């Protein structure tokens, strides 16, 4: 599913993402926008054999099992195909687990690049959340 920006803001807010591990909601909408253009089915294969999955582009080397990634650890304990459903529950649970690591949301290159230190008010503007 390709989410509407505000539809996604509402689903993240309903799922407790607003302030999770200290990351306010605009952070999560900005990252989703630059990592997948709000498309839960986005996939991106990497030079290292790993693949990025879903709306949050979670990588198969450490968080999910796609069965074709060398030296994979599956910390979220899921199949990477569960990160591509229209229903965001498993993606949100795994993203929540990713930001508890020491690097926090800095784990996402798109966040470091386009959201870190920026005004992110536009990302939640007009969502009434």
């Amino acid at each position: 599913k390709v989410y509407d920006r505000c539809e996604l803001a509402r689903a993240l807010k309903a799922s407790g993402m607003d302030g999770y591990a200290g990351n306010s909601l605009p952070n999560w909408v900005c990252l989703s926008k630059w990592e997948s253009s709000y498309n839960t089915q986005a996939t991106n294969r990497n030079t290292d054999g790993s693949t990025d999955y879903g709306i949050f582009q979670i990588n198969s080397r450490y968080w999910c099992d796609d069965g074709r990634t060398p030296g994979a650890k599956n910390v979220c304990g899921i199949r990477c195909s569960q990160l591509l459903t229209d229903d965001l529950t498993v993606a949100i649970r795994c993203a929540k687990r990713v930001v508890l690591d020491p690097n926090g949301i800095g784990a996402w290159v798109a966040w470091r690049l386009h959201c870190q230190n920026q005004d992110l008010r536009s990302y939640v503007a007009g969502c009434g959340v």
